[PDB]
């Protein structure tokens, strides 16, 4: 019968810091991680900024010999996973290694690696493709390389549900532990899609903010002047642990994961329905999964991408689900500061939702200067709001109409 | 407790045919689907052959205009899925659409699309990249497009576990139903990695057979002259259904899915351990999951990729799990005929395992002319072997040492 699941470790690379505490300090101070991109020439692109990871040192984590074989999204995933395991205090042994697995996902995976090997193939021929091209680029290799380096013999897999990946990875990892398939899971996601194909591809769809002259003001969820999402890089990992297993080893418990929802919009390949019908179905699934009254929800870490249709759909979903309580809860988009980490968005936002519970503070939605028509909830505009938070919800919505919701609450 | 899960519809594209019955007919006749790859200049490549899907008509499923938006791997996944749903006779309604989900995966995803768009990008800059590049290339769009087309509002996700994708997709979809998160799932995988990038990538790792003179003899699992795997394209989909839901509407039930195991080798990025310790833990996990004794297994559809170390690891794992019964069961690699469909391998091989149960025949391992040292099991060399099969295993062992096993049983 269904076991309880708690968070005992977290790890992060974001546009705001090389770990969780540095990233969280940025979140609470309303600081932007968005800047003109330096690692390539974007003069021919309509968008030339994003959330880069600044000063990442892979030799904190991996031999330069192993790192050279791996796409940045895999390096980023391994870094956040290592931080999370270290933070958990968990010791891997012959007695428990079969009961510890990993589910680290990505939306796009090794697009930089694939681009560069495509350049080699076309200009110089197949004999110049890296021998490490496949294992260094495919999405399951965060799970793979993490299991090899730590000796994790539990369930080993990877989700790819575009901008929902991080949320789905965490939720399904919790189900693994809930149903007895594992006692410990490392789950989250990683993304580094800032290459010609990434910025060019989202650019071709006209999905990106083109605010090149004021990059820090680009991501403005629910603001009347929003013009698309900001593309950002990084990783979130959490150590999920069966409750009694955590208690037995004296673990520090950040929070309990009580609810997970999924739903499909079945509406459009890329556009959310205007009324947030799918987001609403997903949140209700997650709240029934948690055995909660919707009035218990204090804080929502919104998907809040800063797209016209996305932001309004979320307001409509929240008002539909929560009715009058919609005006009492606090809802914010940390994407206002981090931009959109795509497959990693749900992973870092789950960590922010947990730290919201730890510190009893709603992160701000920065740049919310002129809330749009009907965006009249507490969106924690401009500045972090200390407040009572017992239950925190983290939402993600992606291409293919894929929805995920995680429900966390304080553990005593 | 846990609900029972049955297979009520199947769909496939393979190197042997454009549906299940034509593919199965080739399997039972020992036909090869391997041939030199056409409409592609492979002169500079060390491998020039593979399993292509021959005569595929996407307009049987989609308008030309919607097809143009989607990578071949998504077209193939949609074709198998549409087939499987049609085969099931399921009627989607407002009363059940929230209870019907999708988990169709891919190991490598949109290589062909990435290749064609790199060309535009490098030659003409980012403004020639297709607007549909991202939604048309990401692995979750088979699940996405299927859900939108059929109005499926159930769990919507996609796995990517390299060569284990199809096995994990089906297993985790079976869990969704067993644990009451859905009544129906469409699950499996699809792959189209015969671009330069796939043939070049695996080729740079020296993972592929280079037997260009005799492509039909290249895939020779457990034969002493094997020189690596053969790259193949296609898709498999199964309609998974709760037993009582299937019975109530009078569905034709092919077989029951009684077991699913997962494990990680935690050994090497690309190679299995010599003794197949990981594959052994995974098969034991699947049999424990099914409540079955190893002696009850009659038929194993091996991973059997025709790599030196992969094939010998699976023999060691089968002898270790089954001891004095390892010689009584039959184990074959249909990859002798189909080649290795990577993320689709587990989906098409689960269908072959279900059809082994329906028709009471073990498919052959063709090309097994000279079994290698220790390869002394009943590997169904050369020709199909009619026999009693109450219980069939399907194994997948992928990059990152990720393992999956499905256990199917006759239903009456
Ligand atoms: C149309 O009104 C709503 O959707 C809000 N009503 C709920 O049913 C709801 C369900 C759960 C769980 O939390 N809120």
């Amino acid at each position: 019968s269904r076991r309880r699941v708690v968070i005992t470790g977290m790890g992060m690379l974001s546009p705001l810091g090389l770990d969780v505490p540095s990233s969280w300090e940025g979140i609470l101070a309303g600081r932007s991680g968005i800047a003109p991109i330096e690692h390539m020439d974007l003069s021919a692109y309509s968008t030339r900024f994003g959330g880069s990871v600044k000063g990442f040192n892979v030799e904190e984590y991996l031999s330069a010999k192993e790192a050279r074989k791996l796409d940045l999204f895999i390096q980023y995933g391994l870094a956040a996973s290592f931080q999370a395991v270290r933070d958990s205090g968990l010791e891997v042994t012959d007695a428990n290694r079969e009961r510890i697995g990993v589910s680290m996902g990505s939306g796009i995976g090794g697009l930089t690696n694939i681009e560069n090997n495509c350049r080699s193939l076309f200009e110089q021929g197949p004999r110049r493709i890296s021998p490490f091209f496949v294992p260094g680029s495919i999405i399951n290799m965060v799970s793979g390389f993490l299991s090899i380096h730590l000796g994790l013999q539990g369930p080993n897999y990877a989700l790819t549900t575009a901008q929902t990946t991080g949320t789905h990875s965490i939720g399904m990892a919790a189900r693994n532990i809930a149903y007895g398939e594992a006692d410990v899971m490392v789950a989250g996601g990683s993304e580094m899609a800032a290459c010609g194909l990434g910025l060019g591809g989202f650019g071709a769809a006209r999905a990106l903010s083109t605010r090149n002259d004021e990059p820090t003001r680009a991501s403005r969820p629910w603001d009347r002047d929003r013009d698309g999402f900001v593309l950002s890089d990084g990783s979130g990992a959490l150590v999920l642990e069966e409750l009694e297993h955590a208690r037995a080893r004296g673990a520090r418990i950040y929070a309990e994961l009580v609810g997970f929802g999924m739903s499909g919009d079945a509406f459009h390949m890329t556009a959310p329905p205007e009324d947030g019908a799918g987001a609403a179905r997903c949140m209700k699934n997650a709240l029934r999964d948690a055995g909660l009254d919707p009035r218990q929800v204090d804080y929502i870490n919104a998907h809040g991408t800063s797209t016209p249709a996305g932001d309004i759909a979320e307001i409509a979903a929240v008002k539909s689900v929560f009715g009058e309580h919609a005006h009492a809860l606090s809802m914010s988009s940390t994407k206002s500061m981090t931009g959109h980490l795509l497959g990693a968005a749900g992973a870092v936002e789950a960590i922010f939702s947990v730290l919201a519970l730890r510190d009893q503070v709603a992160p701000p939605t920065i740049n919310l200067d002129n809330p749009d028509e009907g965006c009249d909830l507490d969106l924690v505009a401009h500045e972090a709001k200390p407040r009572k938070i017992d239950v925190a919800l983290s939402n993600s919505f992606g291409f293919g109409g894929t929805n995920g919701t995680l429900v966390f609450r304080r553990f005593a």
